[PDB]
């Protein structure tokens, strides 16, 4: 309770022990509120059901909270100089495991099947590092990893384009991707006051649940999701405007993409960005059997 890690003077008692020195270049924001980091370990459900993936253990403070909980947790950090500090901070944990790797360049799927044999459902929950939290969710995603959930602390706004909602101003490319692959909540929003360095930006936590096979039923995936950038590609411009100019395709087959509209029932004129993907799904599959 007190005595966690993740307290304000315990934090610093460890840093000094290293002298340790917070790298902003790698997202280095350490979570000092026990309360705030229990609250994320319930959204994410974890119980002795669970074997989770943790990116960013940082001095441990969400890892502790975690291995408290999980059957087994395993943890991507990139920062040489917290291997040892970890190793120390979770001493009284023996079901956490430490892979020093950037987790962009992780086989997460062999790690998933090397690790968590005995586990009855997969998480990943993390306080990500914010300069790539937008690679990191998307590489989960879009490798189609055996997962339960995803709950994760990242920049408030990224939370709000990935849950957003067709009305909301945020709803964009990321949203649908987000989408696709899960059904996606905002949970949580936090004051930069819980962190040391506090950070620039406000943060949020968000869960993602891995739906059972995609949202929507497309052809081809690869195709769906270019579609969806380059509908996106301007806020203010209609639709088929942004297909012409933003699809390969586009300016030499113009004639096509104005049938294939008018022939899925979608006016040209509405902006992209009024697009379901529901329609998006219709539009794909309509222009990828034209298309080729
Ligand atoms: C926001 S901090 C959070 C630390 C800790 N989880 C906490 O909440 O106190 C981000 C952490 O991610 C690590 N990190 C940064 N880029 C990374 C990457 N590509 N792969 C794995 N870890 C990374 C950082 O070194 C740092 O420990």
């Amino acid at each position: 309770m007190n005595k966690d890690i993740a307290t304000p003077i315990r934090t610093k008692e460890i840093l000094k022990k290293y002298g340790f020195s917070f790298k902003k270049s790698l997202g280095q924001n350490f979570l000092i509120d026990t309360n705030i980091l229990n609250r994320i370990v319930d959204h994410a459900e974890v119980t002795e059901k669970t074997g989770v993936i943790e990116i960013g253990p940082g001095i441990g403070a969400l890892t502790e909270q975690l291995a408290k909980r999980a059957k087994k947790v395993v943890a991507f950090e990139i920062d040489q100089r917290l291997l040892p500090i970890l190793k120390d901070t979770l001493s009284p944990y023996e079901n956490v495991t430490v892979i020093h790797q950037d987790v962009l360049k992780a086989d997460v799927k062999s790690v998933i099947e090397e690790q968590f044999q005995d586990c009855d459902e997969i998480m990943v929950v993390a306080n990500l590092p914010y300069y790539v939290t937008t690679p990191i969710i998307m590489k989960l995603l879009e490798e189609h990893l055996p997962l339960k959930g995803i709950v994760v602390m990242l920049q408030k706004e990224v939370a709000e384009r990935m849950a957003a909602d067709p009305s909301s101003k945020e709803y964009g490319s990321l949203s649908i991707a987000v989408q696709f692959y899960t059904e996606a909540k905002t949970v949580m929003i936090v004051p930069k006051t819980v962190f040391v360095p506090q950070p620039n930006v406000d943060s949020a936590v968000i869960r993602l649940i891995l739906r059972d096979g995609p949202a929507v039923d497309v052809e081809n995936e690869s195709f769906f999701f270019q579609l969806i950038k380059a509908s996106f590609a301007q806020r203010r411009k209609t639709l088929l405007n942004n297909l012409v100019n933003n699809l390969p395709e586009g300016k030499a087959q113009k004639s096509t993409i104005e049938q294939v509209l008018e022939e899925t029932n979608i006016d040209g004129k509405r902006r992209g960005e009024s697009l379901s993907i529901e329609e998006f799904a219709a539009l794909s599959n309509g222009l990828y059997k034209a298309l080729f």
